[PDB]
């Protein structure tokens, strides 16, 4: 029993966030709890304030028609439980419930360590034989919460898109919204442990360098290059597999191959000085000494700026 | 209360995908969140337009009666909230629900890096006292959306068997339909994190062709087969017990030879310089520096077509 | 509301496997999502072909009385949906769901990587004041299609034991069938992935029996007994803590010994020729390149033929 | 409407143990899928065998006041579905669910390669205006069954506390049953995937007490003490941070001390013999080789006593 | 219909915590299984004692208006069991439900190994037409049991900060208590598993301060470099992406550091020597001898009064 009206009926949307939680990387997915605040006219149960009652009148769903909003980009159907419906004496209903969803939304991994995100949240609403246009009503809008706490993420601003995208889907009209939460990554954790280390053993990688042993620099090489491809697990592991080139799966690439030319540098010192040519041996030995750290220098500079600075 | 009709009576299907999400390469399984659009002539309820009502009567599925459509290929109980459902003047009913189930689709990794794969979603109806035969309304059946986003896969189309293949099962005859979801894996992330760096580790193996110090290689060729391994598991791990030979299983099997035959060498390189043979010893060496990676090239051309050109 | 009755109450039961998936091997516990139809006589509501009605007259599960009948080996309680019910004249109700459960069928181990699998799925009946019997009704029986997909296993057969098993429960008897799904691993993975790649470290492992450096020999044995524990542990994984030997278990043991006295060699080996005694060191060391491959594919005769030929 | 009494209502309980399964270490927590058998004198209800019905007459949940029996150590809500209620003519009535819940009971792992627990199963029943007291019929206690299959365990006996505890809580009084499954680590499957295994890697450790190479004996000790931080990883993998020590962390502990003082054995082997004190160095190493393992053997019978023999 | 009133009504809170158990650092949420309590005056249904019934009238949740109480910082919906509902003479309702819910509270990582903790659990209540505040009994307050178990943590103090704190939220006001639950982490498991082992790998890490052979030194600097990044994923595994500095994460980090200035001494060492200078080689390594240790145990007493002691 739609309420009856002479042109589309305006859904007045509103979300109060009242926790964020378990961002996955991987699935790419987040989960909120949340209020949700809708509000249309049904003059068909307009009440007489002297008349009768009180200023209010309390209603169960079951009695009021009640617009069907559903979540876009959410996997299973959004766990709600009603707080209040408050019809106002004009025919103005006041709706309020507490859902929890896990909410499905892209994330952008080109800069992984340090990147900022903007979660989507979609509310649709289909028509039956009037049309419905769903809209934000800033003052419950107000999403967040003093005590908003998403682990390894700075929140910056829970807004809304005023304007709704009325699309027409299957000989029906729907009205969809987009509210946007905007994040940025608490990159802090990443430099002692992931960071730091890595380049750490790969600065130990060409100590062999200022060194002639051949066996003792075929340990350090590789005993390093191992100890890489575990940090470039334990990276690889917490992350989806992008179509594109991760700022951090450039560098962690980049690195691989500074130990490839550094094995062949270790390997053609070693022919070179075996061969009677130590005159040439360690003459490229002590420019790798200079070259291999500022090519990697430069090249970070090459690539940060490739990823950041455009 | 089934329709009574004359003959088999034909409902109408479908498919609005929504969301895609969670492929699970092992156990084989995607998960969708769409739009089923069902439709059937039920005279039994047509109303007359101008002697009452409107244009289409509203109902709530107790009242109609509702064709039972099951998932086939599904784990659990298709996940669905009724939409809306509009009885046309005729007795023509206008059914639709949005459902979210997980689908068990087979997956084909004879080329896992690199392939293609063919989604299938099945739609069953069982007979009562008449026969029902389910069929496509392509207008219902555009199931993608411009949003749809499956994490590593690009998507190719959404399409549906339009004949219905209808079996006998426990003496009463279903109606069975095919929509089929074709998509092709992102091999973009497997090349800077697998196999570059599987190619390059092994490149390093046998640089101890250009060396002598028998210490020195074993730690080489030793130490690079330990990395292999590790990203021999990395890939077992997120793959299915396959009965075939998957393409990265067999270029990551024929790795394992190049490193047992390098092995091989070094070893009968040392007994041979130790045995007083050095003429033979640096003869086997410098060829192996050109046998090795020729094999490699030519295996993997003959393995390469043995998968895709074939 | 039993129906009245002379003697025991025969339900004819019947299992249709319409799909099989997630056996889990740690957890020892299947998933099956199939057909169950119950027949049994209420001739209480036998009704009259011509004088009413039709051929067959369809009910809702709360109007008739239905047999309880609940799956023994199940960890939770089967999720079911009902599919029809059909009276017959004569008083003869065909009921129909469809079910999905996980399972609970302990697994043998004896034999992992290759080894067969009888799966179970055990039906219960109790009694109230008539006596409750189950029994097979084959053309119900097939449970196979042509479609079921158990991922790493081959499906032989799904059959059912005809001869329920009575039992005497709580001062009231219950009536249990037993039906039988048997599968056989597809061990065709596990070639490339462990048995070869565990050989060739082995083999590679006493590489150092045409060695004559300590060094070279320590790295050689050592850094294989390391990857071997690799594989000890990826494969100790997948698998149950069993209070038998495991196939697998056992040669993953007997390479352990053949790392310990090769070890035991080289060092032997090292303090004989330190010691002024090559005449005898040289002479082990060309022993230990016959004996240690002949009682490897020997002591794997006596083992394979310990489990498999007995 | 609880039944009006003269004193305190006994509730006669009974749990058949149908499933078990699932002991998380980890969690400390096991799933059980049983039966509860309830039986109180309701006289409020007793009624007429010749002047009507039958022997026994059957109720649904709805109709009779049923007493609430919750389970204690337990995580959610008891997932139950009633199988049957009888009340007898004198008024006595006959419950029987069928539940399955995940319990909540502590484990002691102060053996944990070899150990015995109890686990708790708990009943509890609040008053309301009578007194309620729980208590155990012994004839429908029998839990087990000739086919409850715990993996990784060996079932002794489950019995129950007969006497109740009846504890005062919130002004009102509670009274509390003790069900108790007695069970036993099933060890074999640790002594060839962990004990062996571990032990093995420590005789070759002290190899080295036969070498005179720094380099090969720093290869050796080194080597074999990673391997034991990865069966220490292992273990500690699957064990949860209990505040006492361990059997195994014990031992896993004590072999970490026996790679310090080898560790530091060679090391001063080796200051000793470059400072030209041979005839030290080879009378500290020639000791070593009978003071460690004689230490070790003697260390586990000093710690193995201490823990069962204590 | 809510209790008509001349001013706010108290409602009377208290939890009685049954079962605590899952505490993950991780995710940062624990899990309870408690008893509330709320208690309120509703005159609106007095009841005459001596003219009708008996002392105290029982109700189910449906004919009572009872007061909508939510936990703010859980995840889903809280799952309660309704156990009793008593109405005292003059209108007190005593309402008492058990409720399991996972609740999300922050941690405090800064101490990672040796930490403290208050856990908290939030009520709020929302106004209608009347005003609501919550309030602690503290006879109903008393939180703990004698069987509180809480896997690796100890139980101080679970207690209720007495005076609300009243927000005005959507143009209307609400009322939240603040339950707290003290505990502090249970680290003795830490030492042998972690601390321990970490520092021995250390220790091993500089015997090389006593040896002059480089390919030995490389050896054993490195493979314990190797062996410390285990130890820094095994910890950084079970710890959130925290945007501060860990106790142990300084720790971890600052041991990063000896073993690049070892590798800096031992590769000094060798130049120095290999240039004909061994005054000052030898010179160097003896004072490592003590700089190394002494440095250590300073930093780390600096260390530790940084993030304790302050």
């Amino acid at each position: 029993p739609p309420p009856i009206a002479d042109e589309p009926l305006t859904v007045n949307t509103g979300i109060y966030l009242i926790e964020c939680y378990s961002l996955d990387d991987k699935a790419e997915t987040f989960k909120v709890n949340a209020f949700l605040s809708l509000s249309w006219k049904d003059r068909r149960l307009a009440f007489d304030p002297v008349r009768s009652g009180v200023r209010v009148k309390t209603y169960e769903p079951e009695a009021i028609w009640i617009p069907e909003i559903r979540f876009v980009n959410v996997e299973n159907a959004r766990d709600a439980d009603v707080v209040d419906i408050s019809v106002s004496p004009d025919g103005t209903v006041q709706y309020l419930e507490r859902f929890s969803a896990r909410v499905l939304s892209p994330l952008d991994f080109r800069r992984y360590p340090f990147d900022s995100q903007t979660l989507h949240i979609y509310l649709i609403v289909r028509s039956v034989d009037t049309r419905n246009i769903v809209l934000a009503v800033d003052l419950e809008k107000v999403g967040k919460n003093d005590d908003v706490f998403l682990t390894g993420w700075d929140i910056e601003s829970f807004t809304a898109v005023v304007k709704p995208a009325n699309f027409a889907l299957e000989d029906r009209l729907e009205s969809k919204l987009d509210y946007q939460l905007r994040i940025s990554r608490q990159y802090f954790s990443y430099i002692p442990n992931i960071i730091l280390p890595m380049l750490f053993i790969l600065f130990i990688s060409w100590t062999a360098f200022w060194s002639t042993s051949y066996e003792a620099n075929v340990t350090l090489v590789v005993s390093t290059l191992i100890a890489h491809i575990a940090f470039n697990i334990l990276v690889e592991t917490n992350l989806a597999k992008t179509p594109y080139m991760t700022y951090t799966g450039a560098i962690i690439f980049m690195i691989y191959l500074f130990y490839f030319v550094a094995v062949i540098e270790v390997t053609v010192q070693h022919y070179l000085k075996v061969e009677s040519q130590p005159a040439r041996a360690a003459s490229i030995t002590r420019a790798s000494r200079i070259a291999f750290p500022v090519v990697f220098l430069l090249a970070n500079i090459i690539l940060a700026f490739l990823f950041f600075g455009f």
